[PDB]
């Protein structure tokens, strides 16, 4: 299925600055129409998970607004106004365009060094 490249492997970012993370898919997210179903995600050791995007901008219910996805078909990113100690972690985008469903990925944003 669509394979998805997370990246960059890592984010030293200090808590306060923005950070925007990739994610590539092998031929792009856009299901038999034109429509593209993203699902940004995010998580840290052994804690709760967030949902950030769940299309390609918009934000879930419960986003702080500070996360916003963009990015074309094969191609994707989250900016974030501003980096927070709950963000750190290890973060994920997923897709339910295509089945089965991928979800995985893992760009390490361990704030910055």
């Amino acid at each position: 299925d669509v394979v998805m490249t997370q990246t960059p492997l890592s984010l030293p970012v200090s808590l306060g600055d923005q950070a925007s993370i990739s994610c590539r898919s092998s031929q792009s997210l856009v299901h038999s129409n034109g429509n593209t179903y993203l699902n940004w995600y995010l998580q840290k050791a052994g804690q709760s998970p967030k949902l950030l995007i769940y299309k390609v901008s918009n934000r879930f219910s419960g986003v702080p607004d500070r996360f916003s996805g963009s990015g074309s078909g094969t191609d994707f990113t989250l900016k974030i106004s501003r980096v927070e100690a709950e963000d750190l972690g290890i973060y994920f985008c997923s897709q339910t365009t295509h089945v089965p469903p991928t979800f995985g990925g893992g760009t390490k944003l361990e704030i910055k060094r």
